[PDB]
């Protein structure tokens, strides 16, 4: 209830006239213009407040209104605004060292701005690495259907969500896909000996059938998040890594969403006992206060780029990547996550959120499955629990809308896989409290009563 | 003390060698320069050496270093709202989009991205989807010039005409075509001819006809090919290319990543050439590179095609960080600075002075083939022979770049663009550069030229 | 003429080595066999050695060698009209098209090509143009099975799932997808499951969903994967795949290049499996390989889409030699032979006898993993271990192939199809083969098996 | 002979069952060939036509050759099939004979069609480099307005968009350059070849794409189907020298120009070059039976002789090198040689060219008349000054008028949009002076319409 009422009309009119909004139907009258935020709550220009159950876009991990983060950026901006990453600056050096600690070592870090750029960089490094190790023929990249890895032509090629690809094709050749592990739609795969699991055998078979010698890397999120919070058997990622190694290919762990405490570990891959050859990161690295991403590469791979030959080094320049202010802010963000025990709070609040959700709506006739790890949770809505038929779009959409009216931002896997945008997503900021979790669940439960 | 400074430097260099992967350079850990601080046109490393940055970082620190008002703008926004998804909106993005539309001359709708490469990728996707929704799904092809650069991603590398930026990252997608670049130095007299009799202008029309008009989505070009060597076209070239695009039903995308925001002596490069582009891409100088931000400006009529109620009719593209609140608020202040300090006109005037003085000072040098530029954007083409125009040996131009750096000038070079044509020195100093600093640039270069 | 004949053969072999490039083999001039003459199921080389041809040349001499009536048919036509372009027509092409339509069961329109690879290429182009003219230009994708083969050209190799036929000829075009091949030996009990619960059947539907139905033009498959290893599917597999194509709006192409013309005990392989394919491709046995000819049969509803007055509406494709008059006239006589000598039914009955006798004869051999087939089309899968099904060592299966040839039997092998899986012996004898010649085949193989 | 009722039935069967290449669905317009002799063909209704196109640039020795029929028949009675993984005597003898014809020293891979022959050349080029330490060389370069086949890869290499449209997308790695055309680029034939812009373009594009990524440049010596587009004399040699400079191969597409068509055994022989790879089809058998060949320099073949798993050419073409077609081809080459057909092509071709200029050269819509050997293009224009291609109906009416009057003349239809304006003649090499008079007389009268 602001003392002076903000002038919305001009701002709203200007947005509609000049701003192109990603991922949505033209509905200017539905635009939410964010004004301010604190903790887990955001507020629009009209003054309405919402619990942000999505951390913006899976990314505001340390929460909103962090004065410490603002100061870190401010101090750096006053010292040195820019230095090219062909050369170096102290914030980038300190962050690279810090990321190496977080990763468990030993990696060399190339800085980029976005998760899409980080994945593109991983592809180029993989190809040049093999060209310089006497295996020029290895160019192929393999991923899972229903996955996402970016918004560029090559990361869309690697993406398995056709609703993100359609009408932007044709793409380059050399991108292959396999069935995604999903313990809900493939019941009992979790029980099986991992190497008897069909979608695990598929990885090995396709690599054999494509010829090992042509495969550069397998890319995967530890959990398929955007796609629907699809989860694999415990030994899946390790089996995939052993398969890559068998065929001489690299494993790239896409940690763009799972990174920085999201799943209850520093990174998603750490749930699954693997050391990936390349790790890509963005989003939570700065809690999205400033743009920054990174591609961490095993050091043996970096060694291949040290020669005196004309084309032996990485011939790639990213103007803004590794921005000084973003790096300084990221260092402070990592210190916050560590000092406030946000990784373990994610694990614990995540369990509570999962346990409570099942208790509150699990019996609902259109709730097919509730699953998650850390503060990363999917509620799969179905027309029928027996057949697992995805719920009608109209029904899930009305639940997301109802929650917003009531002050809760909840996500949905819209525009990922046709006929399967049936999944509600929660990824709240890691600082979320037990009481705010009660608000989330209470709000959702009430919204569920409309279907 | 120096001894302490030496120790800190070593510790830092050691950490860098161990942990940091540097773009665009041979692995030379000892040679690395760690930036420490900066003010105006000068940067300083951790050991305390100062350099005139004749490159504005990477063609991008247009308003100069040390801008406290830019730091304040970002800080004030970070304290108000640090993040909001661009699927939704926030005031800094809205105000910047409106401001950019003024700068562009209207009427455009702006999609925000982090980098120039992302901005170009966005342009490609918008061009393809626009045609798909206008009844022409078959239009997928993108056309650009050899010796051009448009980004570091698979698709922007496919559109790129610098093979040294592409080699060993192929194969790329099909549907990317290239034509001869206009270069008034290596194609003497093209500037004089009627534009439509110019062979590389006829090439654009011919190739569109021979590929079938109906398959061409867009032609992408920088108004000046900058990274490639500051290659410059006849005055009427860009307008003839636009008219040719329109004839074939294709869009023209002006890549303003480097030429934007006063660099050429106009707000944008295309404004030198009397054309209104369908799409404009921007990055770099938009924030003077203090924070990452880029934009893809699209004509209103193209945007209208994405307003339908159909399932796939909207732009199904999400960029997490693009349009960052702090970067937008900082960009707004940056544009205010450029306007209030008359930096666009200073670029034009200091640019002329730099060009005229360079010619007087080193024009007669036997290995200087050509000096050209527009605004604070200048290339000095070095040759073994002025008659044949044979590019100078790599060692010779490299020694000049290194000699300047020792003498405290950072000058650029078109390294790793086109094989055997790495022979062009580049200057793009910050638009605040003074007459006296220009004298330092030229004096230092002149002295470094004496070693070859 | 003891040394005169030797001089002649030596000379011929020397000229082969210097001038002839052979398909699909390591350079082995001594190894080369020069065919001289043939009759029935037996071929004879220039040195005078005779062999039972257990492979019908290359799966193709279905009616057997030495057919004077086929020679006469070609000769009579060469004397009447040697050539006429298929943009226009000739009577042999018209009569053959009509006869192929009967054999197919109607109602199809036939486009003539020389090879199976060309026939499949033609099918791809027709599928794409069909959808472009049906208001779905976005449909470009082609789907097939890993371990499958569809030709030796860039696009048919892209559709091919045998990497040893592809390696070092890449990169290929995008838009070619592959799924797991049904193989009732390595996936035991899929033949007794409900077809829609079979994982590699569900895979077809899932991948079409995940790629977006609207982008899929066609699924291409042989009814039995022949060159690959005689891999066989559950009875209802092909019908399920067709229903899945129809569900997604895509076409089904039956690759009948090897299975066609009696090979499997039906006129065509798809007829074992109760489907009416949208497109059928044929070559090989159509002329018993006496002359080159192939065909792409397309459903009439599909051909209707190419009858418009629009500029690009017709099939803009010309194949100079395809539908050669002599080859068509010979093919007609060949079809008449197959029908009059009841070669289809004979293939089915002789094929059963061959399969059962092989099981009785070498079934218990410790390295014989599986014996399977349908009609005169049989695979013997050799393994190091019957429990693990590990493919046998290459040197071991190679020695069996060589031992057989030395004793006058040509037996095939799935060499250079799938790495690590080159372990399957293949028999496809001419459909005229007799009980007694089958005894010779099996007896010779049994004796060759002894040595491993 | 065949009563109207029976011909109607045959025509009806064609409509129902036969899919024709390269034409609008016009069942009534279909010509069903019945028989032929020399340069004349006859349809089922009994009408006769001078075939000014040799079928499709291919019936080089003429129709009605009993000796060719006998050669095929004799072989079909001896051995009808043997796999080219192995060998037969007709293939061996032909390979040797083709090597003589080419000038040596080449190794021959047999295919059926020109499209397959070109595909084979692409695969060999790529594997050759992969085995020579340059796996990065995968690109193929060709000219816009050129044609190399009807398959996805040969269409990618093709520069005629009307043969490509709606069959796309194609694979990446196919590049195109401006075609030399001495009519639309006047005075390039007088320039020093290396100052010619479309010659410089080859060198520049190879540099700009990076030499190390280029596998081969493919080109017809004369762009025939595209509209008989002809280059300066030193163009092909300059292109070869440029390929060599960049470490790339030159493939001469001789599918149409081969076997006497241009007045030499092969087109490249007009231009003083020895190509790395030569592809052939059409006239090799005079189109009596299907056969094509890919001739590869000996030194390229040497790279495929190793003991490594993947070192040999892993390519099988079932029908390629058919015994009857090879035996017939051998007799066809003996005929061309014995009857002095290559020389006749040059002589009759010169005659045809000069008489045409005299008869129709002054026609206001005839922009240019050009050719070499029995390969001639007459470019029709709305205006001789601007060279604007003639209206489409106008050239179509001339083609139709000629057929009505018993002459089959060709046209470059469905090649380059807006540029379908060139009439083509490629008559059988045995054509006589008197038949040439008939051709020209018939065309002259047809031109009267427009
Ligand atoms: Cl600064
Ligand atoms: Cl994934
Ligand atoms: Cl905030
Ligand atoms: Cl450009
Ligand atoms: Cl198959
Ligand atoms: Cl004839
Ligand atoms: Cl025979
Ligand atoms: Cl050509």
């Amino acid at each position: 209830n602001a003392m002076k009422t903000k002038q919305t009309d001009e701002l709203l009119a200007k947005d509609e006239q000049y701003v192109w909004h990603g991922m949505r139907p033209f509905s200017p009258n539905s635009t939410t213009v964010g004004a301010k935020a604190e903790g887990c709550w955001v507020e629009d220009i009209q003054g309405k407040r919402y619990l942000d159950g999505m951390s913006g876009l899976w990314c505001v991990n340390s929460g909103y209104g962090r004065k410490e983060l603002a100061e870190a950026a401010y101090k750096q901006l006053q010292t040195l605004s820019y230095f090219p990453m062909s050369q170096s600056h102290e914030p980038a050096i300190k962050l690279a060292e810090k990321l190496n600690e977080w990763l468990g070592g030993e990696y060399v870090i190339f800085f980029s701005n976005s998760g899409s750029e980080a994945n593109e960089t991983a592809f180029k490094i993989a190809r040049q690495y093999y060209a310089q190790k006497g295996e020029p023929h290895r160019y192929k990249f393999m991923s899972r259907y229903r996955g996402y890895h970016g918004n560029t032509m090559a990361t869309m090629a690697a993406t398995g969500q056709a609703q993100r690809r359609y009408q932007y094709e044709p793409f380059a050749s050399g991108f292959l896909h396999v069935t995604p592990p999903d313990c809900y739609r493939m019941p009992g795969i979790e029980r099986e000996n991992i190497y008897d699991v069909e979608c695990v055998k598929e990885v090995d078979r396709v690599m054999t059938w494509e010829l090992s010698e042509t495969i550069a890397a397998f890319i995967m999120e530890p959990i398929i998040t955007g796609g629907g919070i699809l989860m694999a058997p415990q030994d899946y990622m390790k089996a995939v890594h052993e398969t890559c190694q068998k065929h001489g290919a690299l494993l790239i762990s896409d940690e763009v969403i799972c990174g920085f405490g999201r799943t209850g570990k520093a990174f998603g891959f750490m749930n699954y006992d693997v050391k990936p050859d390349i790790i890509t990161m963005a989003k939570g690295i700065t809690s999205a206060y400033l743009p920054l991403s990174a591609t961490a590469v095993k050091r043996e791979i970096y060694e291949a780029f040290k020669g005196k030959g004309e084309y032996e080094f990485f011939r790639h320049i990213n103007t803004f990547g590794g921005n000084p202010a973003a790096c300084a802010l990221a260092l402070k963000n990592l210190e916050i996550i560590e000092n406030e025990n946000l990784i373990e709070r994610s694990a614990q609040m995540g369990s509570l959120l999962l346990e409570q959700l099942k208790e509150e709506i699990g019996e609902h006739p259109l709730v097919g499955d509730i699953r998650g790890k850390g503060l990363l949770v999917g509620i799969e809505l179905v027309n029928d629990k027996e057949t697992k038929e995805p719920i009608d779009n109209d029904k899930i959409a009305s639940v997301v809308n109802a929650c917003k009216e009531k002050g809760l931002i909840i996500g949905r896997n819209g525009m990922t896989t046709a006929g399967y945008n049936n999944i509600l997503t929660l990824a709240p900021p890691l600082v979320i409290s037990s009481e705010e979790i009660a608000f989330v669940i209470g709000t959702l439960k009430t919204a569920m009563e409309r279907i």
